[PDB]
């Protein structure tokens, strides 16, 4: 049958969100795992990733649960290669050239490449271009949370000395209500966004941890930061959630005439929500390929229908 | 140069939204308006409609504004052998007959026609498919309002002895807040939205016209409908304004973890929303034939970059 036979390369957070997923996607097939472990805390087949080329007859979609700031630049091209692959990259000033790279691979192979899926990158994407398109004369903001930014919790993690940390972006209200009013307009997002920061470190280094944290470009550079510094007890009892989200607000004027447009997430697991878009996406990518098409593709080059695991037709008869 | 040349076909409310934004489109010609009438309220040239065919040269998308529950079923194809086509048409139970004919229409010319655009069909279309495609299990409700619905009110004015006359959707916000929280299961979209009639009639037809408005199928049985008879002076002065929005909202579970999606718009006037839309997906239509395609086409099957007057690059280095 047309059931998608999917693999998922890497096993942390986010690959055991595709995982659990996977199992209520009507369409799919979880084959196995690729590792460079070969014992892992699970039922599902294990393999090593350097035998993907021995199972890249039996697998349509290598679902890149691997990476993050590191493995998915080097590694995640020697997979396009071997089957239609779909990552979340999310390096936003990397992702044009990670997708140039991707690209050769993808059409070098006839398979299709997914890139930077997720919820932002991918879903506030695709809303921050439709909503900047229809209104000709826009404002536009992206709020992030109240919650926790991964991309920011374990770039607190490779501080030396950092033994536990977790960030918490959380968006000013009042910037909210005036972008929503296109009152907002002067204030970027730096501006509008206090980084709150919960790190475990030896009090001896407590200065230096803290100055790294608010000295890291990209990251805290520019941004109100709060660093607070508690013992392991309270690490461990307190932050245990992932909860995240936000708001992508545009407003746009025709003559006279104020229209507002609101995307808003409210997620109680955030690799979950994440997991769930990089699964439509690569049940499009199959779609795309096995309908002829190559290379590298961002979410703003795939018609929405393709995430669907149903018939275009019943979607014309029932949601337009 | 890539300046796309286009016509109006027709010229009410939208023809006249149209027109008034097409001015604020960076790449964007309009050359007339086809109407049926010789002299019109506008410095834009018109040509009789008959006369298309002598114009098949020199418009590159023809804007179909004309019709509601009329003269785009019957019309509509006629045009699609000129030009690409846009249209509003939004007769839910008809779209995907309408859809079927056009396509033999466009595919049969070699040009692209877009229908049952806006932002309900068209906006909320999109957004209901791609939340119900990342979230599996999943439940969805749409609202409308508070605003005056076109198709409603036009509905009004065809019942013989109505003079004037307006409707206004309103939905319930407590099925609002349950649907954020996942509890309004249960209800479906006639249970939570009153509607609202203020009419200008003789007191002689009073109830007869309020029985046909509360017995009309599609719009009206089914629904809480309050029904208001007011004099002329009053329906002028207070009833002028055009504002109406809504929500999309869908709820999931991914395992013991809630996930919400919602989709809002505050529109000050309602045709220049629609407007703005069937715009930008003008310029898609063309981008898509230019490109060598052909036939009609839902808001479902377009790619979001194909509505960007910008450059595919600049999207993926400013807004992915
Ligand atoms: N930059 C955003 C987060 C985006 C979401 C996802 N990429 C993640 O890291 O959680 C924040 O500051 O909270
Ligand atoms: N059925 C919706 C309206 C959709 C929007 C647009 N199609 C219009 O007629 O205004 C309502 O009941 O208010």
């Amino acid at each position: 049958m047309t059931n998608i036979r999917v693999a998922i390369v890497g096993y942390g957070n986010l690959g055991r969100s595709v995982e659990k997923l996977i199992a209520k996607q009507p369409d799919m097939d979880l084959v196995g795992i690729f590792s460079r472990r070969a014992t892992l805390d699970t039922k599902t087949p294990v393999f090593d990733v350097a035998d993907v080329d021995k199972h890249a007859d039996d697998v349509d979609v290598l679902f890149l649960c691997m990476g993050s700031a590191t493995d998915i630049p080097e590694q995640a091209p020697k997979f396009a290669q071997f089957a239609c692959t779909v990552d979340t990259y999310d390096n936003h000033r990397d992702i044009p050239r990670h997708r140039q790279v991707m690209n050769e691979a993808a059409t070098a192979a006839g398979n299709v490449a997914l890139v930077s899926t997720g919820w932002d990158p991918g879903m506030f994407s695709i809303n921050r271009v439709y909503a900047a398109a229809v209104l000709a004369e826009h404002q536009q903001h992206t709020f992030w949370g109240p919650g926790l930014s991964q991309g920011h919790s374990d770039a607190l993690r490779r501080i030396p000395g950092v033994q536990k940390a977790v960030q918490y972006t959380l968006p000013s209200e009042d910037a909210l209500e005036k972008a929503r009013r296109g009152e907002a307009g002067d204030l970027t997002g730096k501006q509008t966004h206090k980084r709150q920061c919960f790190v475990v470190a030896d009090a001896a280094d407590h200065e230096r941890i803290e100055n790294d944290i608010r000295t890291m470009p990209d990251y805290f550079v520019g941004y109100e930061v709060e660093v607070n510094f508690i013992d392991e007890a309270t690490f461990d009892s307190e932050h245990t959630g992932m909860p995240h989200g936000g708001h992508v607000i545009t407003t746009g004027d025709t003559g006279g005439f104020n229209h507002t447009v609101e995307y808003i997430l409210k997620l109680d697991r955030n690799p979950d929500f994440t997991a769930s878009s990089q699964i439509a996406f690569g049940r499009a990518a199959h779609r795309m390929k096995q309908q002829g098409q190559s290379g590298a593709f961002t979410v703003l080059e795939v018609a929405p229908y393709l995430l669907s695991p149903e018939n275009l037709d019943d979607l014309i008869a029932r949601d337009v």
